[PDB]
């Protein structure tokens, strides 16, 4: 159980699909953001793995235009920035 | 910031030498529990690095009758087991 | 409460971390050379227990490019070496 605390914006973001808590494990963070690019619908229609996120707050705070959710590493980076920490 | 969350006695223990909160960092844990082993002077006067837990609920919580502060990798560990982590 | 005078160097030093005497208690000093040595990550990341002070005003005052947080006696004999008397 390692916790860490979203900046504002983060905190604002997965408090749209349902999150209620200020801290959260890794394993809750990457969950909420699961859900919200697949409830906005963020993914390729087509190639559900590439994430198209310019033009939404997601695209703010990772600071890209889209990304694979292959790549592990740029997304623990990018929620990395995100962080409190 | 990389939260942790101490089990109740862990957190009685943190909580006797002025912790106020739930979750720390391990900064802040370690920090607690060098003013607790101050505080109750629970180390040799003759070597202040060596540590007697005996006795103390710090011993029931680390399982040890001593230890030194140099063994930092023990130390992280005995800490360890003391979290919901 | 052993009061102890550190040297115009050292003196300086402890003040950038916001240190406001010209004497204070071990326990006091030891608490800011951790803070600045932190703050200023100065510790080998994948061993934060390694100081590598060199290329920093610290190593000028100890006479060292870098040592171990569990170099105790070496410690106090490089603040020994920073302090008036
Ligand atoms: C948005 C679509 O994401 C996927 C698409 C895939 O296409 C084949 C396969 C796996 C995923 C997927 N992997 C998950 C994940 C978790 C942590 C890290 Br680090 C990386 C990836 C996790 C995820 C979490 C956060 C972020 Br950011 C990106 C991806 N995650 C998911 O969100 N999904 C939703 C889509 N489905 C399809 C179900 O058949 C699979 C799981
Ligand atoms: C999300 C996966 O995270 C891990 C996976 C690991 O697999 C080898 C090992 C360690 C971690 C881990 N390291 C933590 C961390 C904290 C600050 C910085 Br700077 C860097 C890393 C911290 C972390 C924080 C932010 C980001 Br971004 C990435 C990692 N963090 C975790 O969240 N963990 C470690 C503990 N475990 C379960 C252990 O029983 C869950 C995952
Ligand atoms: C209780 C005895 O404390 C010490 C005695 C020493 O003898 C020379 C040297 C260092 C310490 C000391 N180191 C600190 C520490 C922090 C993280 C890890 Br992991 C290990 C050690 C930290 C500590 C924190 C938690 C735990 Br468990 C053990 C040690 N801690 C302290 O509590 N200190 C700092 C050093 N001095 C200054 C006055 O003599 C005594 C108090
Ligand atoms: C005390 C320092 O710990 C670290 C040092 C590192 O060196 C770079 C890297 C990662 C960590 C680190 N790993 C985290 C962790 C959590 C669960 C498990 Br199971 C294993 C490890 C978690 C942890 C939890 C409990 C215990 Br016991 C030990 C480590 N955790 C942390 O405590 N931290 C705090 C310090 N930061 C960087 C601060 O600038 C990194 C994360
Ligand atoms: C800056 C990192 O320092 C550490 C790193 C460690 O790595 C595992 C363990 C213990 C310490 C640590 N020991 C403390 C200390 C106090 C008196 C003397 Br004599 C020697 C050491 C004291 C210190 C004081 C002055 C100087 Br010089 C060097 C170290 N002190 C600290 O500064 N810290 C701060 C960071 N934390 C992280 C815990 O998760 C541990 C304790």
């Amino acid at each position: 159980e390692t916790l860490v605390r979203p900046k504002p914006e983060l905190l604002k973001l997965l408090k749209s699909v349902g999150a209620q808590k200020d801290t959260y494990t890794m394993k809750e963070v990457l969950f909420y953001l699961g859900q919200y690019i697949m409830t906005k619908r963020l993914y390729d229609e087509k190639q559900q793995h590439i994430v198209y996120c310019s033009n939404d707050l997601l695209g703010d705070l990772f600071g890209v235009p889209s990304f694979s959710v292959k790549e592990h590493r740029k997304i623990y980076t990018m929620i990395y920035r995100n962080l409190v920490v």
